[PDB]
């Protein structure tokens, strides 16, 4: 019993990370095979990030430029391209330590875990979500850029983030390993402002079915609901429109509690309109929604 | 910017996770040199668990009866002891893997990463902290024990914690890595409560200051106390009294943002008294204390 915010094992991808400078300070790359992706704007100075012109910039990038030290050990840079807004350094040297890899392009309210590193050099672990307004709720300070975002899959790492932006009100942006950003953003300095921070109401039931399993059953009422009543309450309090896919997606859960999707839906808005009354649910006092369905069902049910 | 929950990268201590059988199905051990520790209750029946002789149930287990797999390769074991509540399992094989490391007793209110894992492998990793009470609020589901607690200081893993028992209110018991419990635990099935789960005042304060120094001040005051003031409204919360050790530890933190950590007591008094008003602190509701003053500086100075 208990039920925490996981992150994934980090040891795959901690194999993977190095250092990379071009000129102009330090940030990570994620080394897989013979190849190191990084965000291209480590080629930029302290006069090129408000209005970078990242082909322009690059022409005057060697091979030789890009310093790339995984441990304490230096790899041989023989090639260089862009891609969208990553780097690929092609190396003489396949990382020895390269997992068995994805790269998967995520959807909003999808989890993840983040391996924070500095200077190539791992510092920490926590989960996060892909919110609907496409950034990320992190915990990086300069240097953290190149950091990923994964899930594992038994044997598998899925790499679907990589660090690149923090916007001035202190959430993240970044992109999947092709270096295509999520949502709007770009790798420039300039009036970038996130969305509505929809809350994903799929994550929320699934956690709701969490708490049951583990005894936290105070929420449960006499009530049920639709979809379309219920979405009408979603709407009020800027959660994501509870769709039949989302239902479906929750049947396990369903299951095996006995308590019906559209009971948790009815659960879930009283909720939302008569607030936690000062008591708590998992040890939070507001509604957690970055646990998917697919994390619930994983942490309840021990897989490794 | 922003601040997480943040576990240890848990790589160096998955390349010690290995699976224990005794007779009766499987938990995890930890391998570090030529030594696999694990529970003891590894030894016990159906029938043993409710008044268990770990002397007596021991004499009818020899070497052989203990099956020790890393991933897909068996250990021999040449050896075992109990000590206090842990086997150790002696094997004719050095974990080439093993890290520096340490075994450490934590203090409560110290913060630790789990890397809960099940039949030696690895599911996930959250943080801990030893609750006043000596209990941790964790993630364990049968086949979790042995699963381990552990800080990195750079390269050295400080091993705090072994996972042995689930009270009936769904929080934890284990053992430091010497197998002696946290707190009055016992591995046996009994009636075991758990005491006044107290809030780490200290863990509060630090995470009030990581609040400031991300952009959330909003509970920043006109007031200060005393420590006997603040100390009569602790006493009310069932918050731990607040030391002049607290204070001192507290210091850098007051040094960085230029608030007196008594002016900061002071919030914290006011948030007591009068609640968020249904405002958050870091995306949380409540006041966190699963964050040590050392913890909130590593995350805010980006150590690795
Ligand atoms: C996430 C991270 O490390 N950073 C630091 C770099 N910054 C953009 C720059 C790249 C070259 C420079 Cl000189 S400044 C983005 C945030
Ligand atoms: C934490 C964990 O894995 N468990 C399962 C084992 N249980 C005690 C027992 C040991 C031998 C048995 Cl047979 S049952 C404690 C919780």
């Amino acid at each position: 019993s208990g039920f925490r915010k996981m992150a994934f094992p980090s040891g795959k991808v901690e194999g993977c990370m190095v250092q990379v400078t071009c000129g102009t300070t330090t940030l990570n790359g994620l080394w897989l095979d013979d190849v190191v992706y990084c965000p291209r704007h480590v080629i930029c100075t302290s006069e090129d990030m408000l209005n970078p012109n990242y082909e322009d910039l690059l022409i005057r990038k060697s091979n030789h430029n890009f310093l790339v030290q995984a441990g304490n050990v230096q790899l041989r840079v023989i090639g260089h391209s862009m891609q969208n807004c990553v780097l690929k350094l092609k190396v003489d040297t396949a990382n020895p330590k390269t997992p068995k890899y994805k790269f998967v392009r995520i959807q909003p309210g999808q989890t993840f875990s983040v391996l924070a590193c500095y200077n190539g050099s791992p510092s920490g672990v926590y989960q996060c979500a892909m919110r609907p307004n496409f950034t990320i709720k992190g915990s990086f300070l300069n240097g953290s850029c190149g950091s990923v975002g994964f899930n594992i899959d038994y044997d598998c790492v899925s790499f679907c983030y990589m660090h690149h932006m923090e916007l001035p009100t202190g959430v993240h942006a970044g992109t999947d390993l092709e270096g295509n950003f999520y949502g709007p953003f770009v790798d420039r300095q300039t009036a970038q402002a996130a969305g509505t921070d929809t809350t994903i109401t799929v994550n929320v039931l699934a956690w709701l079915y969490a708490a049951v399993i583990n005894g936290d059953r105070w929420f449960l009422n006499r009530f049920t609901t639709t979809l379309n009543d219920f979405n009408l309450v979603a709407m009020k309090y800027n959660y994501e429109p509870l769709t039949q896919d989302h239902v479906d997606i929750l049947g396990p859960l369903s299951a095996q509690t006995g308590i019906a999707v559209l009971d948790m839906c009815a659960s879930l808005k009283e909720l939302l309109q008569n607030g936690m009354n000062g008591r708590t649910i998992l040890g939070s006092a507001l509604l957690e929604d970055e646990f998917t369905p697919f994390d619930v069902v994983r942490q309840c049910s021990g897989v490794t």
